[PDB]
């Protein structure tokens, strides 16, 4: 019926079918006879992405003309989720990309069904990379991210009656119709070998194994603007030559591939696992090769822009962002390639690369933080160790010079840790002695930084440390998600403007008594719920009853997270329901609850946890007696596609770790901004978001951050009470209703008063009494639908700071000194 | 200046080069600043693909709506070539794709440099198959050729100061803009594993390892139609699933990712290097999963195109369906098209056997009873179980066969039997199952037939007597003629006064009437002039030797091995040369200069092969640099032959060399490729000389050497001490031996032609005996070369004849006898 034409402008429905037709024929990747679900997707994908690369041209040219301070930022993880809908929506041809499908009979919603994750990354880390990137482009600021293109990401965690099982992912496996591949942009980086010492004393790292880095381009699409940036991919790829023929003919296939083999390591997955000394190398190498091809990009565009330059201008035209200590081997990287590859002398090279790089810090943990044996740096990165081994020198000659006051500190405040037992490399006070900003990522988080963690280098550079409290994107995550939601906003604030100018939803206050705003706010919440319902069956062949309350837990399965609290609260709320007569369970409030998430595939417990949710769920869910007022549910393979599936049906959202734990949460922020309420510790994002809402309209519970030292020492020394509808619970689960699993071993965890792995050192059972009361606060203030409804929307209303446009401006303003670079 | 402009069907200089702008911006794989030659030629090529598409698309749905019987024809090898000039030109573009490069300010020539060479062959087996694929699209016959898609090739050739090095190709290190991938056309393919019987009797092939073939099509373009077929390639690879995560967690990356290497494995070199039991499985799954990925591939489109019903019937198969194994490597088709019948859809034997029988059919290319595959019993039992029961089963019904109705041949049934069951090396005799099974078996070329019938397979033919054919080799006028040589061909189009030959090459016999013409012939010395010119250059820039186009090209280009000799070519130069040196200035301003190129590649393990490349490169060091001598000859070696490197030698030939030992070669197209282009050739009556001979005429060709049914005797005469050799003969020997070619020693080489028997000794290939005819023949060539006019009138009666060596000959006789397919035109 509809013709092929390409029009790589199409902007209405007419233009737009010919095009996807066009490439559907003249961009084949399947036999022409059947144009099914996945064809259309791919078809429709190439017609975006058409758009996509006129202006991602457009601003690499512009930005290539102005030549401004342009902001990379390193990440080892990016969830970038599927790109359809938010590429769709930031060239704002919602209507018209609908229409063209239709006229080519599909539902925009059933081709969207198609589209796999990028599997690109895995926690809040790389969502907030992600966010970012979206901000970056909205605000029209010169800035990059870089990454690793992983094949298989972390895992796809399928449920199976033995609980999660991990199985790589596949969306490689055809191929993505996103990314650019750019064969002129090719980098070496090397791995192992040693040091020249040339014979004018320049130093040159020589030898070992040379891998190539290949980059693809993601464009990343601005909201109302020509701006488009880029996630810059790198694959680690061997050179044909590097195939030894004479091997393989002798029938010797893996020394014959032995280099192509090291390549696939790196981009194979995310984290590999790291208890042998071969995983602790494959970490190290995945991180210096994100760093090196990167760092060898920006210097190579530095020079392009160049009208003959001087590198003195560099710190002026670069800025570098670690997040974490991954990217750590940026700073001597850095240093590699100004002093060997340019020439520059030490101090030259200290200045610029002092003045480039800044870095980001996202944990609490004092261990947490990576610390690399000195044995495997000299292995594995030689001249990089003698350039760390210089950082450090300098710098505890400054302690001695300079700071004469902390000298019986230096054997911890230095980068190596010379203990004769496990020499080291801290891989934190690297970055903090190089960088020219420190921050963390929520006031709390930043403030515990500059007292506890780092004390005595805020001592020394007292400007140094900052906050930068983290947020989340307004289009992806509310305009793009809920769209009915976003409507409602849009009318009753009398304008769209919200949608870059998030504190606009302010206005939203003086309405929240308002009847035909409830109202409406209701059906909007009651269709979103709907399609959760519906998403549900579809993945867990469960029912679920949208009256009900719908009560969401959904992030990476840890003992600091809770979840076992969470299904230990199920448990008794199950077992009072089963003891009531009918005519008391009438007068309970109906919810249904819903966990997700992944455990890593060694962390035992983490994997109970998950077994324990499902076995509750089979016995619950079946129970004709009790399922009408009670129901549990495994969500699996919780990625950014489940959660936009999740968050705009959900009523009751739990953030719950266990106090000063959490140094942020974004997905709190997520819940918040979509009228969602929470139940939650006073703890990393929670407090903030608390103070913007307002206490009423929040369930706060638990100990305080300053009180958990003091109630674990409370446990070590016999003086823990135990509540009785907590260990009613544990019994519970001991006594064999959920199935033959024994949970004993897990629940053993929560037992005994001292020795690792034990003693409920993440307050798990001191906590559940205020959990519990505050979860029938939840029930009570449920009933009253007005009371709800209220709190629902000054949820929203108070998201306003939460932006994650708010949080890009700040950095670009105090640390990167970068500013808005408009394409024409 | 030109703005991207999509237009897929463009025919003119302006739509061509917006569609190329639009490729170069909306089909990007570089960053998008510049657009230099590179860039272009991706451009330029997936704007000719936009136009391959459409044709191969309507070809697709006419095929299937018309159901005409249809031929696959399955090679482990395909010498495609650059693709660009080729498509350009059966799409007849030539002056708008040349312009519209023009106005983006490239010249097509420099774009066409660019390509490489899709490595997915070796030999003349390879180039057979893709000049067969030109014809079928050609003469619009429905047919399909099936390969694998190779990583690496063979390997690419460096010459380096210890003589030939192989490395991996890398013709896919970027990417092909011809292929198109095909996610939905995945079959499974299984190695190892056993065999379950079921309670019922049936048969069931579980476990082992399971792959995924998966399909990319190359079009082929036929001449002057719309007609546009497919090269299907099969690429082995791992589900992601076959990843063990649990494994690659705990540091053990080979044990976690062997499936996927033992994927990458089957697509990373042809004739993978098999010394070793893992070399032996290698090439064995190769084999196999050709067979059954193509053959499944075949059986789901048997069953598409139904119109009716459910599944149709069985017996319609071999009515719509005819298989070509081109040599002994895809022989497991048969036992595979079994399994497939019976085990998968059901089948009786009986009736499963009816269809396989009709369906299959054999073409043998090799001379000696010892290049034909023989694989061991035991590995065959380990790697493909069901096959060996099915194989087993072939060979004890045609055995009962030979005892029911020819009581006669029992004495000979250890000899005619599939299996050989000798105590110590027990193996499956490959050819003999092709022949058990297959309704027909052909040679290439009428002598090479007749051995077969005669020698060979003596008494098969006895059992059926009507199962044996010839089909004469032969090539393709597009590629080799029109294309390659475009000045040449004009000038035959305007003397021929039409340009159908084309597709009807036996027109060529209009030139003999003008061979004696002055101006043809001043026309004809001006277009090899120019050719030459053109050949030298190219010459310089891969060898860094400047070569004279005003001496005699005279070229030996094949695979290195010593029934070729090249040791012998290389001997007359290094005599030559002496000769040269021993002269007065006087002498040598009488003799022809000459520029001789050898070229070709040596298997890695074949030792002497090797040795010869060493020795023709030490002599041009030091022949070339020789200021005495250099004016009056030069000696170069040509490296990394291959399609590309033939399409810039034939058209500035003069001289071609084909002379192996007399019997050693079945054919020989590349004789045919000369022939056609005016080159003379100096042989043995031997393979296709013999036909090419016999077109041109004798006078027209340096004929030398013993025959044939003369080598016994005469190496006979060699192990009974009788051979005495000729002077000239011993002192190029001894002047290679004196160290004149620098610090190689040349000995344990030149071994192979002492003494007078023992295996590798002996000169069992006729090297000193015939060198004494050969060397007069090059006196001849000399004398002949002298008489421009005479030269002249030989080189257009060589192109004259040539018509009987068009391929869509050959396949219109493979269409005819053998497969009974027909034309089948897209309206
Ligand atoms: C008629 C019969 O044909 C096929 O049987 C083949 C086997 O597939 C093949 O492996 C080979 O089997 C030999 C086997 O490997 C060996 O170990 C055993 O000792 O002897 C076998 C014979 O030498 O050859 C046989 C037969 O020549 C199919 O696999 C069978 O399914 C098929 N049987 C059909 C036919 C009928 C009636 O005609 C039904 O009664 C029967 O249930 C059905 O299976
Ligand atoms: C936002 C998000 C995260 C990070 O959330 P936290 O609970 O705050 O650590 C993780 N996974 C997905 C899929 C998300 O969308
Ligand atoms: C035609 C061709 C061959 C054919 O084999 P011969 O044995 O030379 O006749 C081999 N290689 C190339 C590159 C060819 O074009
Ligand atoms: O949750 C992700 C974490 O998992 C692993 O245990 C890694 O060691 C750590 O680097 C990473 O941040
Ligand atoms: O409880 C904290 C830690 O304990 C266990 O050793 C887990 O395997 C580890 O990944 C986790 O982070
Ligand atoms: O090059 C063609 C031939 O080369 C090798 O000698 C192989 O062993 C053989 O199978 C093949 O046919």
């Amino acid at each position: 019926k509809i013709s092929a034409k390409a029009n790589p402008e199409a902007d209405d429905a007419t233009e737009i079918a010919g095009n996807i037709v066009y490439h559907a024929k003249y961009s084949p990747h399947f036999s022409p006879l059947k144009f099914g679900p996945e064809q259309a997707l791919y078809a429709t994908a190439e017609s975006l992405r058409d758009r996509l690369i006129q202006l991602w041209n457009e601003t690499y040219v512009h930005f290539n003309k102005v030549d401004p301070k342009q902001t990379y930022y390193l990440s080892m993880e990016y969830l970038q989720g599927r790109a359809l809908t938010n590429a769709i929506g930031n060239l704002n041809l919602q209507g018209p990309y609908a229409d063209a499908l239709r006229t080519l009979g599909y539902e925009l919603e059933e081709i969207a069904e198609q589209e796999k994750d990028a599997a690109l990354g895995n926690g809040g880390l790389g969502r907030l990379a992600s966010c970012f990137l979206d901000s970056m482009a909205t605000l029209n600021l010169p800035a990059w991210g870089y990454g690793l293109r992983y094949r298989h990401g972390l895992f796809k965690q399928i449920i199976t009656k033995k609980g999660q099982e991990e199985i790589p992912e596949d969306w490689l496996e055809k191929f993505s119709p996103w990314e650019i591949v750019r064969h002129d942009v090719v980098f070496p980086v090397r791995f192992f070998g040693k040091v020249q010492v040339n014979p004018d004393g320049s130093r040159k790292w020589v030898d070992g194994d040379v891998v190539q880095a290949l980059a693809y381009d993601v464009p990343i699409p601005g909201y109302g603007t020509k701006n488009t940036i880029s996630l810059r991919l790198w694959e680690a790829k061997a050179r044909a030559e590097d195939l030894d023929l004479f091997q393989f003919n002798e029938g010797e296939y893996e020394l014959a591939a032995q280099l192509h083999s090291r390549a696939q390591q790196i981009c194979t997955v995310l984290y590999p696992g790291d208890a042998t000394e071969n995983g602790k190398l494959l970490r190290l190498k995945q991180q210096f090769f994100l760093c090196s091809a990167s760092l060898q990009d920006i210097i190579s565009r530095f020079h392009e822009r160049s009208t003959t330059r001087k590198w003195s201008e560099f710190p002026s035209k670069v800025a570098v962002q670690m997040n974490d200590t991954h990217p750590t081997l940026a700073i001597p990287e850095l240093m590699r390639l100004l002093m060997d590859d340019n020439g520059l002398g030490w101090d030259e090279a200290w200045d610029v690369t002092s003045k480039t790089v800044a870095y980001t810090n996202h944990t609490v943990l004092p261990e947490a933080l990576e610390k690399w044996s000195q044995s495997l740096m000299w292995k594995l990165l030689p001249r990089h160790m003698e350039i760390i081994e210089e950082i450090d020198k300098r710098f505890v000659q400054t302690i001695r010079d300079t700071r004469v006051d902390l000298e019986d500190k230096i054997s911890s405040l230095s980068i190596l840790d010379n203990n004769p037992q496990k020499p080291v490399v801290r891989m934190a006070n690297l970055c903090v002695v190089s960088s020219h900003t420190v921050n963390g990522v929520a006031q709390l988080h930043s403030d515990i930084l500059k007292a506890e963690l780092f004390a005595d280098y805020v001592s020394i550079w007292p400007n140094k440390f900052q906050n930068k409290t983290n947020g989340i994107t307004p289009r992806r995550w509310l305009r793009f998600c809920s769209p009915e939601l976003s409507d409602i906003i849009t009318k009753w604030l009398k304008t769209d403007k919200w949608i870059t100018d998030l504190d606009l939803l302010t206005g939203l206050r003086q309405f929240a008594d308002n009847e035909e705003l409830q109202s409406e706010w209701a059906s909007a919440k009651t269709a979103n719920k709907k399609r959760l319902a519906q998403y549900i069956e579809r993945v867990t062949g469960v029912s679920i009853d949208p009256t009900s309350l719908f009560d969401i837990q959904v992030k990476r399965i840890h003992e600091y997270k809770r979840q076992l609290m969470n299904i230990l609260g199920v448990v008794y709320r199950f077992k009072k329901l089963k003891e009531m007569k009918p005519e008391e369970r009438k007068k309970t409030v109906p919810r249904t609850v819903m966990i997700g998430g992944k455990a890593f595939a060694t962390y035992t417990n983490a994997k109970r946890i998950v077994k324990l949710v499902n076995d509750v769920g089979d016995v619950v869910n079946s129970d004709p007696e009790v399922n009408e007022y009670l129901k549990v549910v495994f969500v699996p393979n919780y990625n950014v596609t489940v959660a936009e599936m999740l968050i705009p049906g959900s009523e009751l959202s739990q953030h719950i770790s266990t106090a000063g734990m959490e140094a942020s949460g974004t997905s709190n922020m997520k819940f918040a901004l979509n009228g969602c309420l929470i139940i939650g510790t006073l703890d990393g994002a929670n407090v903030e978001i608390r103070e913007e809402v307002g206490e009423e309209n929040f369930f706060l519970f638990g100990a305080t951050a300053d009180q958990v030292p003091r109630l674990r020492k409370e446990r070590e020394d016999g003086l823990f009470k135990p509540d009785p509808r907590f260990e009613e619970a544990k019994q519970f689960v001991k006594s064999g209703v959920f199935g033959s699993y024994d949970y004993g071993p897990l629940l053993d965890s929560l037992e005994g008063n001292t020795g690792f792995g034990r003693g409920d050192y993440f307050l798990v059972g001191y906590d559940f009494p205020s959990y519990m009361d505050a979860q029938a606060k939840v029930d009570e203030a449920y009933k009253d639908r007005k009371g709800w409804l209220k709190m629902s929307i000054l949820s929203t209303a108070g998201s306003g700071k939460f932006s994650s446009d708010r949080t890009i401006a700040q950095y670009a303003k105090e640390i990167w000194n970068i500013e808005a670079c408009p394409v024409p």
